[PDB]
């Protein structure tokens, strides 16, 4: 078959590779934005879903990454173990992923004292898959397998069909609604700044919806820099860093972790989470040619990508046997 | 009184400051080596004692540091939280410091799989007090209080006495045996290399005495670099980096953590742990003038320093009331 994948973020590339592996075929990746200009490049890269099928896709992804975490290749993947805190106010039940992450537990009283404003929470060990390095890795692997890349903006699936493609794999993310309307797909705008604070060895996530849910400070160490954030604005399309939000993050994070006050700011990026009540991963026969939708991963695309890639490949198989 | 402290490592400076605070006096620090040329500068700086009174001195130190850990000043102290692994073979009982460290526990099966060679171990959250930055901090504080510093090599306590000093506080560390013989004081030579591997967010200590006890690999992340080590050579006085030991560390640590293979080596230092069956913290009236010995902290001087400083100050009081 003649395959075309639309999208060169984590979903698009993970899918293309994951299919190429199951079945070997002419695979072409089309996207209007490649690294470091994708939403994937913005993300801190913490494995952790938000609060039915999806749990297994996440859990598949975790184990897959956990396999690679202690091999020499991991540096090029931008993958590493990291333990950290989740902070709430009222106590709430353990997550679905309790047993998926390494060494999950409830915070002791002594730990909770370190965060004056929060009274209940977790500690666990997870991973970070840094978007930048993962896409370079996925791209180097796809290129090794003769998967050709072209930079171009697709105006319709029909456009791609006329070219002579048997299967279209649509991993356009938040921009999907252009190619086929979907009012369930809303952009959940977020903004982060990358600061220099190497003493930070743990991630810290908070859960305070006073500003609208997910407008609450978080600190997520990376390799070179530390990601500061906590902005989630449904409906905002402004791909522009914003001063009001810049301060909101800075203030929020400084209160959590005062040591951060004298940390040099290295950068700041805006990106859009492709939010949808559930992910859209399903087959579809085009009006005028098969389509696999794989978009709407919200704020957990790196967390869940690999499970989605396999499920897309198993969908790609289901079509090849027709 | 006219006070003189001998030593400008963690013990010497912590003691001088800790006394200046309890009682306010003319305090002078004498030492032949100041930063970054002290044994204190070599140490990774992990809080963790080795395996009766001493437990409380350690525990005093921990809490004292834990107070400072979330204040803005901490960066200048070189102090930060860090979680990590201790790896053994045969299972052994929990340590005295179980309840002192944050969130102590036994490793789950799934965690133990990440270290093929080890079958039992711990996980806990501790701190790192980086020797370099702590001494700059202690020195800036002591200077703020008009504590004058002089670089000079003391040949005898009698030498210092004739100058006209009422109390001598001897924090000479491993070189103490020159000023007063002590065959219980042996140098426990160690060597470490500082590599560049920022993805390392946890410390890892191992316990395999095949090469003599404490000749076993360890990885201890710092702020800017990661400390690699595991050398403990009783009786060796060679202040010289050694190629056989350089490789031993490199090999040992690479087996624990393969990701480390392609990590650029930033530096390498040799230092001597002042080993003694127990610490020598006690008062003594000189032959020809009072002395407080405070030396022999082995591989846990940063871990225990503050408890030792307070106990030395309480000893300094006991003398002032005479
Ligand atoms: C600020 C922020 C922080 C985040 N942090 C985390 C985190 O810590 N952990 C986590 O798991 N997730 C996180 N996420 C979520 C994660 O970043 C996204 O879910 C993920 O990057 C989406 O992957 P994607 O491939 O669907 O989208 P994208 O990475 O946006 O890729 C979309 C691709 O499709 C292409 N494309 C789209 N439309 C067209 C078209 N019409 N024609 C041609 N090409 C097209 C684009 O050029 C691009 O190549 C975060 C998101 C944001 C915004
Ligand atoms: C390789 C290595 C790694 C380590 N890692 C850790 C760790 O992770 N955590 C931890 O808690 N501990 C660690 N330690 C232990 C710690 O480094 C020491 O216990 C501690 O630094 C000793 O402090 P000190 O002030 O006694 O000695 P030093 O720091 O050696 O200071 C001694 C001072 O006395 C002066 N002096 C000595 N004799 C004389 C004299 N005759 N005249 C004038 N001045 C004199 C010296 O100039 C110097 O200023 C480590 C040690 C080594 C060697
Ligand atoms: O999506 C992101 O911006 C970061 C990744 C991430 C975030 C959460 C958040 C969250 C979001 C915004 C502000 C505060 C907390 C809550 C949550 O429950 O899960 C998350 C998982 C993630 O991977
Ligand atoms: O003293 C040092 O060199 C590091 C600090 C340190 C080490 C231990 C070690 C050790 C020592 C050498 C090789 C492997 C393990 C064993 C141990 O049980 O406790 C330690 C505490 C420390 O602060
Ligand atoms: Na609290
Ligand atoms: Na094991």
């Amino acid at each position: 078959m003649r395959v075309v994948v639309i999208g060169a973020g984590v979903i698009g590339l993970s899918t293309a590779l994951c299919i190429h592996e199951r079945y070997h075929l002419d695979i072409k990746v089309y996207a209007d934005r490649f690294t470091p200009l994708t939403t994937t490049d913005v993300a801190a890269g913490l494995w952790q879903p938000y609060l039915p099928q999806e749990a297994d896709w996440s859990q598949q992804t975790f184990d897959y990454l956990l396999s690679h975490v202690h091999s020499p290749n991991a540096e090029n993947l931008g993958l590493f173990l990291i333990s950290g805190y989740n902070l709430f106010h009222e106590a709430i039940p353990d997550p679905s992923w309790k047993d998926t992450v390494l060494g999950f537990r409830k915070l002791t009283p002594r730990e909770l004292d370190m965060f004056p404003d929060y009274g209940y929470g977790w500690f666990h060990t997870s991973l970070i898959l840094e978007g930048k390095n993962y896409l370079q890795w996925l791209t180097e692997r796809l290129t090794e397998r003769g998967v050709k890349f072209f930079q171009r903006k697709v105006e319709s699936f029909e456009e791609v069909a006329r070219e002579g493609a048997d299967v279209i794999v649509n991993c356009t993310g938040v921009w999907a609604g252009a190619l086929q309307r979907d009012p369930l797909l809303q952009p959940g705008r977020g903004q982060i700044m990358k600061v220099d604070a190497p003493w930070m060895k743990h991630f810290i996530l908070t859960h305070d919806p006073e500003r609208g849910i997910y407008n609450s400070p978080y600190i997520i160490p990376g390799t070179q820099t530390v990601t500061l954030g906590g902005i989630f604005q449904l409906g905002n399309w402004s791909e522009l860093n914003n001063i009001q939000d810049h301060n909101t993050i800075w203030e929020g994070c400084c209160r959590l972790e005062p040591t951060l006050k004298n940390a040099r700011i290295i950068g700041e990026r805006t990106g859009f989470r492709p939010v949808r009540p559930q992910i859209r991963l399903e087959r579809e026969q085009l009006r005028t040619t098969e389509v696999i939708h794989n978009y709407g991963h919200g704020g957990y695309g790196l967390t869940i990508h690999w499970g989605c890639a396999l499920e897309a490949a198993k969908l790609f198989g289901r079509i090849l046997e027709e």
